[PDB]
């Protein structure tokens, strides 16, 4: 379907390194169209519901800790095929099996740093994207 | 200093894909995003916006092309970013744009310019108070 | 050989979305050779024998009109091993199979609109290359 | 509007790889592309194309440098395509060109200055009719 | 000619990942790289490259400064390459920096101007000096 | 560890082509960071002492006399798993095999031509920054 959506984020270092217009660019050139954008930093119980599911994992705080360091910037995607070519866009989670052409390939090197995240699966981006985003928020 | 700007990508600038690009020569630049959202603008809103040229010929069409689908809409953070705006945007004319300039590389007409920016403090004042609340700006 | 050439094409997906430079110039960083060049919009006749093996399969139609909606850019390529590299170039013919980094990685989406064609082996691109171009066209 | 202009990508712009760079630079513009052949210049071509220059010296070199190998010409078409496209190449002479033109980025001497563009619609009128046949034109 | 002219990333430069980027516009260019090193300037190879300075304001600021990270040391080689230098680094002040420039494209603070050219073939040679010894140019 | 060092070089043809800021510019971007840097034109034992393991191969006076045959740049990269990042952004050391988004993807197609060297392991690359640099030149 046309109208799948995927939600993306660029994470704090992503946007400290400068690297928001990089990822939109190459979303716009893969020729998907963005309904929804916005930028704000995360609070700890934000940082922590986005987690929740390696809430009792000891890298956990430091996860949580960083992704509420600052501003991420949201954004939901739409076109056919969205979700997996989302994530193929940018690349192994872990950037050291990142391929280069790909965000992380080309940008990230250490895994609590990867810059960005992208959902894994539609029901993953449902969550994500209603999390992150009323309803009235998605153009 | 703590100076902010208003940018908007109209919708000839989303519908061309070149969003991305905008932000990316800000960034590279070196200033900070500070607010951002997408919408398609109301008759109202794009009313609003070119209030100024009210009294001016085909208001009503620039006013409908600029509600006929999506914007962004951005504020920038840092010295100088108004007049650094101005100048990364190039000639708000392209035919007077130099390459290197967003309106230089992507523009022709000066009705489909692709993006906007404040041409002043006071301006980038009104056009923020006008998108954001006070609220949205991180 | 040296004097290995294949056939590389923008389809009106490409040429519309302003691709044609993009291609050329991934093709000439890489160092091959461009020996012959046109813009051209296809006849029906002429898009019908370029997918003339697909004939009967119901979604012809569809390719032939879509492939004649508009022009091309046709080109012929020079240098070693130059049809393998072409293809891998191209990246995957479907482009939820190309990876970031090759043109229909970057910029494709729907198989129906995968942007651009190159010959799948040299005599593919032997007949594609004697199809489009008459041998005084190449130089 | 319907306005064409000439583009040829030099045999100095060819051989280093450049021809990609230069299209891409209008079809970012906006630019349609038109007409698009590959050719090395024969002697009269090449004494043609220069033919104002025949009284002036070293016409010879200039003529044998440009039949020395293959051009890329082009036509564009759309709106202020003459003016732009003059603007996008640079200063004709490299040392007076700004970076974000082509010659700017690419270009040190004019006599390695990597393209050439009509300096006018007659101009361009002469040079289109020169290098393609009216059928040659999509 | 032969001409040779002296380009520096400064600390700014390099740690925001520029020395690539500046590397490659002179590439692009056509000229040649003839010395390249990098180091984390002393005090008094700092004091030397401001010398001209020091009977101005906050000198030590601007020492200190320079010596305060590594910076990236190049001798460029070609025609016109310490004009074309200037021309592509910039306004040494940014905010009179024109796109498409490095300064024009990633600079926004004459205190933090990513990179220094020598302005003069006088000044190349002198730099050059001052960065290189004569057998560490090829 | 974060201290984990590589060997980079732009060979002859890579620099001729304009290849080195490229390069460079593809390790500041993963966020490498750069702690030694010099150009040079080996000589035929410097060329010679590099190619030592293949010395009694029947192309190894090629390899020297082509390695010797202008300047190369050198350099050090530090970070974490550099070393091996290094390699997956060089890509595969035959053009052939090499992935686009790759150094030797994108601007490659000979293997004797093949662009740039990275040291294929930490034992390799303290050998290759022994080689080239004196403990002193690297900051």
């Amino acid at each position: 379907m046309s109208s799948e959506r995927t939600f993306i984020a660029v994470k704090p270092d992503g946007v400290q390194r400068g690297l928001v217009g990089e990822i939109i660019a190459r979303f716009e050139r893969k020729g998907y169209k963005l309904v929804a954008l916005k930028i704000l930093q995360p609070t700890t119980e934000q940082a922590q519901g986005h987690y929740k599911d390696l809430c009792s994992k000891p890298f956990f705080p430091a996860l949580v800790k960083y992704f509420s360091s600052g501003p991420i910037v949201c954004m939901v995607w739409e076109g056919k095929n969205v979700v997996k070519s989302g994530r193929v866009l940018l690349g192994a989670t872990n950037p050291a099996d990142s391929q280069p052409g790909t965000i992380r390939g080309d940008f990230a090197v250490d895994v609590g740093r990867n810059v960005c995240h992208g959902s894994d699966s539609v029901e993953s981006a449902e969550r994500e994207i209603a999390f992150w985003f009323k309803a009235d928020e998605i153009a």
